[PDB]
């Protein structure tokens, strides 16, 4: 133990790895140079992330200009949060999940139909998939932009490291606000003309008197949108991966397709998309007997959690089989902000793996160019995953 920060990025994940279980041991709560807090342990991180009172989720919460952006439902408490969340749950419903399944599966097949046995995985399928679902979900038409998020990879790039610059928050409502613009139009049209669309049905939604108006509804859409064009491209990708180091487990998919969703909670704990998620003290406070300061920022490391002995047996042993006492899923985070799209994510990880499997049986990684290029900051996975498969139908005699 020294005071002089490294953290290894992302990048290297083996190495960010080696460093979270010696933390876990040794410095389960740390402050690093910039005064922000980070927590390794699993049940440290659940605290941090069950207490909202003590533990805010609203960024602007410390900043002399207090901007709570309207609907952005992450990034608001109690009380006004859980009136939020039950407008949305009302238009975001499983059934309206749910019947995205067809739609969801010949998007899919008609995708990889055309890849060839050599192929960019998130080129292919994991950008473009979730991206046409979401939109036709919102009721939004085709869009021309396509370059794995353009504005998507702008947001995850952003230039950023110390996370109390206030030239942050400007840079990201510089990404974000033509969108959210975009999306007010269109809710405005819907406004006018309601279909069943998820945009008419956020329109449309009040309960106890409480709706959304069109900055609201157009800030919850954007995050949704955002949504789709990060999460299951980067879960999809860690899923191929995975199952490309552990390969035994394609032909027993592949044999029961009922296996398929224990893969993909295995490598959600294994690999989550999002290893940290971010809180800001509302007072001094203390986590493992460790005081922490009022108005600090605090990372819960969900990686570390995922990883830590005392969660789960043999952490690091990739294993779908491992029931679980009360299976519920960290990765999604953990209390009142937990994943509203998790139903959603499940589906279409779900039906893409399937698609794969009956085209190609597996796929491989393909590191005969280059090694990959893996996120460096917000997400764990990689930007591109060139694959190979070694079966498909379009092998002749
Ligand atoms: C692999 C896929 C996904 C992962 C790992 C994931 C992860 C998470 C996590 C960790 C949180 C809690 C954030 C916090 O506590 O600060 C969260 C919240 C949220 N996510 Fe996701 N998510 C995924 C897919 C999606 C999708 C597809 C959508 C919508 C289309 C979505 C929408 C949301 C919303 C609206 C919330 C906040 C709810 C609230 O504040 O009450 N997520 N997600
Ligand atoms: C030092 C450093 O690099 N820090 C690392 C950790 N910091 C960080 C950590 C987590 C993070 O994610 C925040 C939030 C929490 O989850 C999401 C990502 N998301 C989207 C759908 N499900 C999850 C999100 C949830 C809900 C909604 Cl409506 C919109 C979004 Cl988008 O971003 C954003 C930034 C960034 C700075």
């Amino acid at each position: 133990l020294t005071t002089i920060d490294e953290v290894p990025g992302m990048a290297d994940e083996t190495a960010l790895l080696d460093w979270l279980g010696t933390m876990r041991e040794k410095q389960p709560v740390w402050q690093d140079r910039y005064g922000v807090w980070h927590v390794f342990r699993h049940a440290d991180v659940q605290t941090v992330l069950r207490d909202t009172a003590t533990f805010s989720s609203d960024p602007t919460r410390v900043i002399e200009g207090a901007s709570p952006t309207p609907g952005m439902i992450h990034e608001i408490d109690p009380p006004e949060h859980r009136a939020l969340r039950k407008v949305v749950s009302s238009a975001f419903t499983p059934r309206t999940i749910s019947d995205l399944e067809p739609r969801i599966r010949d998007v899919t097949r008609s995708l990889l139909a055309d890849a060839g046995e050599s192929f960019d995985l998130v080129d292919v399928l994991a950008f473009p998939l979730p991206v046409t679902i979401v939109a036709e979900l919102l009721g939004l038409p085709p869009m021309d932009h396509e370059q794995f998020g353009d504005w998507s990879g702008a947001l995850v790039d952003i230039q950023m490291d110390d996370p109390t610059d206030p030239a942050l928050a400007e840079r990201i409502a510089d990404v974000l606000n033509p969108l959210t613009a975009y999306l007010k139009a269109r809710c405005a049209e819907r406004r006018a003309d309601p279909g069943d669309d998820l945009i008419s049905r956020l329109v449309l939604a009040e309960v106890d008197g409480r709706a959304l108006d069109d900055e609201e509804a157009a800030n919850f859409s954007t995050a949704l949108l955002l949504a789709g064009h990060i999460t299951t491209t980067v879960l999809l990708g860690n899923i191929v991966r995975t199952l490309d180091e552990h390969p035994a487990h394609w032909d027993a998919a592949a044999e029961d397709p009922g296996r398929i969703p224990a893969i993909v909670e295995e490598v959600l704990r294994y690999r989550p998309p999002f290893p940290q998620m971010q809180r800001t003290t509302t007072k001094a406070t203390e986590v493992a007997g460790v005081p922490i300061p009022a108005d600090v920022m605090v990372n819960t490391w969900v990686l570390s959690a995922n990883r830590d002995s005392d969660a789960h047996d043999d952490p690091d042993r990739f294993d779908p089989s491992r029931k679980s006492g009360g299976a519920a899923q960290l990765s999604f985070g953990h209390g009142v902000h937990f994943c509203l799209g998790a139903p959603l994510a499940r589906l279409e990880n779900r039906v893409a793996l399937e698609e794969i499997i009956a085209r190609f049986g597996r796929l491989t990684v393909d590191r005969d160019d280059e090694r990959l290029r893996h996120f460096e900051q917000i997400v764990l996975g990689t930007r591109h995953l060139p694959v190979l498969a070694g079966s498909s139908p379009r092998q002749s005699a």
